[PDB]
DNA sequence: TTTTTTTTTTTTTTTTTTTT
């Protein structure tokens, strides 16, 4: 990795090699299921077909870059005629070397010479081996390219050499306690290596001796092995090549794929690979993690797939189609977008103290290649997307409506903080730890590079790649400082927002109308039971609450306390569990059915102390109060209640009118307009009455009244359940006490959950006797023209009696026409010629259910 | 430089950030300073660190001049001639570098990240909650 | 003299303010 850039760097050979390949070799290219290839280069797996003229020129090439000691990665497969090509996996008893001698390789020699005169004849003999030190001792390679009879009678002399006793002998006389085994019957059947291609993660082969050796049709008992002398003045990777035919001295007688394309896909690897496969095992997990890696792009279908091989027993039969039914699923899927971030928590979770390092030698290798590619001059962006790296799950950047850019960083427990913050997302202006991140947690890592330069620094080289290395530490030593410059770090910052920008994510946030953020963190009510998330999560919220949330005990004190307050405010068992379901759908940010509630009373009784209750539990982000004169007139007025889900009037004190204009149109779930929607439950509560004038069909159906039948007072009054002791320790107190607000969160929840169960979140399921009995008799009243009925000249007359009775105002005659013809007097209306509806049989006279046993919060039976 | 401030001379003044935006300083008045009357043992607010100025200028001055004369000192001492170069490159970068502490711009760089490292959380809204703190004009 | 020095630039502000 490392080493592949320094050579990439300090070797302008390999510079000319990477344009031949590039440019010259571009338009040699090969399948690579294709056999029509003769060379592959095992760093990336290309398969070319290089004709006689580019395989000299890549020969030599290959050659240069071999003597001065660079390592290369290139290997030849064997065609229809190809020279001798063996393996000896020499596994001694030691890794001990002994001294093989060059009368033992002509003996050698003199024994494959055997072995090859019962086939078809008509040599030079090159042996090169590991450069041991080795676990099973070296590995050896007698290479042979002067013939061509590559066919089956490879496989025969293989054959014959696999029962030979006398190569046995020889290795024995070396020490060597595997005679056998070491040459594969494979051999010939497999790509070779060129001369100085090494395997991967190991050392390229040495040669050891070279011996020529002619041969003769006729009688080739005569045998000159005499050993060559100058072998350097040759081309050897040319020589050496079974294709190669013009040689000089020697004569002719799909994860790879994946792992290949970027490093991302081999990180997702590796940490894929942390975690123990456990929860791969079950199906909720892995499909969660299948789901997560198809929200991020489609690319990782096979590398799914490829996580998918383990457990056949789960995966064919099962798991395998219903892998791909999910990946089908996730490619439209729009409800939830977990990335590899929870990946990322997960492999903290499980297996620690190895991903650290891990991701360590992973950034670590890249701002190693960033230095080395400019030597040693970096730049804001070039630290910035080192920094991008750093924390990818920590801060995120997004574009306001005033188009500048905002912050947000995820706080988590364990760090300074506010109270009622954890778990959860906060907005921020300028980021001011991502500055100390920088300059220190940042700066030692790139002191590890200082070092390993140094090391390989200590390590004897070359004279120029020792200048090299000199000319590195010095301009590295400039960029040292400038970790540190305050104008360096703020073309850094602006440099970085742009990679942490994260499109929609502002106008996302707080989507979820079922995620409610309290002060211990963040709870789900889509299902029942909520859930608190008090670890990482992948959910837009931002507005919260400072409320702890506790659950539901009844066996609370307080909560007791509460549950008796709340019944001798109400007696009434079916009203109290009717306001309560009402009162408990506040928490729910969604779509709302179209009705209000206001409930009156005489004065001093049990409102405005469970109302402010209420509200303060809520809490500004999710409560606000509203004046009285939204609905008594007729615009930051209507801004309010945008996301809050509890609207509340104070009290009247005096007796107001409704204007029947926007009533309709603070109710409704509709457009209500900039546009935006109303989400919200709207409790009103007043000592005096209103006065209403309408009977339209919608109207009195999207509206509910209750009166309150208790009075509370300093003077008790024996014998009356309607009167009962004021309490002023309700209202003054028991607000600010944080456990009593828990405990009446924990009943709302508790309340809410329950109509959720029993109802399906309608309130028009839930009825109560006492509901709709004294909301129909206040319907029955508030009505005027009825009334006056009984008790031109007719509308004038209706307008003296109106003003005279209740309150003077302007009047219209043109439509009042329409409620009198429909009042009472549709039977006694009779027409006139004149086309008027004069009035006949007129005259004005202008002449004077049940009870709880010891819990009504358990709601009783369905009919409660 | 703002981490020597933050640990010499860093319990006498706090950073917060107010609801436009703005970076504020308030620092803890003692008795025996220039100040306004009566407002001993209590917090000031303050908008762009004065004292913080000289501080800097003149006390880190005279703390690294310790340093100096520890270098020279050390440069004295019988050593190879490897060691003595490097303590003298020491020497030019460091003699170099003395004066850009009375530089402006530099300066205002250091108080540009006294305002990161000398902020603390929730301060603002801490201020004057206890009801029986009563301040006067003699603490 | 040439390689190196070196070196003031730069930076900051300056102006932006942005403001009702
Ligand atoms: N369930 C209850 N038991 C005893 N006292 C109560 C109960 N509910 C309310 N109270 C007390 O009765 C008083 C009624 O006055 P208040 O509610 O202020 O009248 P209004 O709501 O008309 O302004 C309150 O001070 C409250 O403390």
């Amino acid at each position: 990795t490392i080493q592949l850039t320094a050579q990439r760097k300090y070797l302008a050979e390999v510079q000319a090699l990477e344009t031949l390949l590039t440019r010259e070799l571009s338009v040699f290219l090969t399948e690579p299921g294709s056999k029509k290839t003769n060379i592959i280069n095992r760093i990336t797996g290309k398969t070319y077909a290089l004709p006689s003229t580019e395989l000299l020129r890549l020969y030599e090439h290959l050659e240069q870059c071999r003597k001065q000691g660079a390592l290369m990665y290139f290997l030849e497969r064997q065609g229809t005629y190809s020279g001798l090509m063996l393996d000896y996996d020499l596994k001694l008893n030691t890794n001990a070397v002994p001294p093989l001698e060059p009368p033992a390789l002509s003996r050698l020699c003199h024994r494959i010479f055997v072995h090859i005169k019962n086939s078809s004849v008509l040599i030079h003999f090159f042996f090169t081996l590991k450069p041991e030190v080795v676990q099973g001792k070296y590995g050896f390679h007698v290479l042979i390219p002067g013939l061509k009879l590559a066919a089956s009678t490879k496989k025969s002399i293989i054959g014959s050499l696999q029962h030979d006793a006398t190569v046995q002998k020889i290795l024995h006389e070396q020490g060597v306690t595997n005679p056998e085994s070491c040459l594969d019957p494979h051999s010939a059947s497999v790509p070779s290596l060129l001369y100085g291609s090494s395997k991967l993660n190991h050392k390229p082969y040495q040669l050891k001796t070279g011996f020529e050796l002619v041969f003769d049709s006729s009688d080739p008992d005569y045998i000159p092995i005499h050993q060559i002398k100058n072998l350097e003045s040759y081309n050897l990777v040319s020589e050496l090549s079974l294709t190669n035919e013009q040689g000089s001295l020697v004569r002719p007688v799909s994860l790879s794929i994946l792992m290949l394309h970027d490093p991302e896909a081999r990180y997702l690897h590796k940490i894929l690979n942390l975690l123990p496969p456990e929860y791969y095992v079950e199906y909720p997990l892995w499909s969660n993690v299948v789901f997560a890696l198809a929200n991020t792009s489609a690319n990782y279908r096979p590398l799914a797939e490829w996580f998918s091989q383990k457990c056949p027993e789960k995966w064919n039969t099962g798991g395998k189609e219903k892998l791909e039914k999910l990946w089908n699923d996730a490619s439209h899927h729009t409800e939830k977008k977990i990335t590899k971030r929870s990946i990322m928590y997960w492999a903290h979770k499980h297996a620690p103290q190895q991903y650290k390092e891990i991701v360590e030698q992973g950034y670590f290798s890249i701002l190693a290649e960033y230095v080395y590619s400019y030597n040693g001059m970096l730049e804001h962006y070039m630290i910035a997307k080192v920094i991008y790296a750093m924390m990818g799950n920590k801060f995120v950047v997004d574009v306001d409506s005033n188009g500048k850019y905002v912050w947000f960083e995820f706080v988590l427990p364990g760090q300074p903080m506010n109270q009622g913050e954890i778990w959860k997302w906060r907005k921020e202006v300028n980021p001011d730890e991502l500055h100390i991140y920088i300059s220190e947690n940042f700066s030692r890592v790139m002191d590890r590079i200082t070092e390993h330069i140094k090391y390989h620094l200590s390590q004897p080289h070359e004279s120029n790649i020792l200048n090299y290395y000199k000319k590195l530490l010095k301009a590295f030593e400039r960029s040292k400082s400038k970790i540190f410059n305050d104008s360096f770090k703020k073309g850094v910052i602006r440099q970085a927002e742009f990679l942490f920008r994260q499109r929609s994510f502002i106008q996302t946030l707080d989507t979820n109308p079922h995620l409610l953020g309290v002060g211990n963190g963040v709870l789900s009510i889509e299902t029942i039971p909520a859930k608190l998330i008090n670890h990482f999560h992948e959910h837009p919220i931002h507005q919260y609450t400072h409320i702890c949330y506790v659950p539901f005990n009844p066996e609370n004190p307080w909560t007791k306390l509460l549950l008796n307050a709340l019944q001798d405010i109400i007696p009434e068992l079916d009203a109290r569990l009717w306001i309560m379901f009402y009162l408990s759908t506040a928490i729910f940010r969604g779509l709302k059915e179209a009705l209000m509630l206001l409930w009156l009373g005489g004065g001093c009784n049990g409102k405005t102390f469970l109302m402010r209750l209420v509200a303060m539990v809520l809490g500004d982000h999710y409560a606000s109060k509203l004046n009285i004169s939204l609905l008594t007139s007729c615009n930051s007025a209507f801004m309010r209640l945008k996301g809050r889900g509890y609207g509340y009037f104070e009290e009247t004190n005096k007796s107001e009118v409704l204007n029947t204009s926007r009533l309709k149109e603070m109710v409704n779930p509709g457009d209500v307009t900039e546009s935006f929607q109303m989400t919200a439950t709207m409790v009103a509560a007043s000592n005096y009455n209103f006065i209403i004038d309408t009977t339209d069909h919608g109207t009195w159906r999207r509206l509910r009244h209750y009166r309150s039948k208790v009075k509370f007072c300093h003077n008790p009054d024996p014998s009356n359940p309607y009167e009962k002791k004021e309490d002023p320790r309700f209202i003054h107190e028991y607000i600010m006490d944080p456990d009593c607000q828990n405990a009446f969160f924990s009943i709302l929840v508790y309340f809410w959950e329950k109509l959720q169960k029993e109802y399906n979140g309608q309130i028009k399921k839930v009825f109560c006797p006492t509901i709709e009995s004294e909301t129909e008799a206040y319907r029955k009243s508030q009505d005027t023209l009825h009334r006056f009925i009984t008790e031109s000249e007719v509308v004038t007359a209706y307008a003296e009696w109106y003003n005279t009775n209740i309150n003077v105002k302007r009047h219209i005659a043109l439509e009042l026409s329409q409620e009198l013809e429909n009042s009472v007097l549709e039977k006694y209306l009779q027409w006139s010629p004149n086309k008027t509806r004069i009035l006949k049989g007129c005259r004005i006279l202008h002449k004077f259910i049940c009870e709880p046993k010891n819990k009504w919060w358990e709601w009783s039976p369905n009919p409660s």
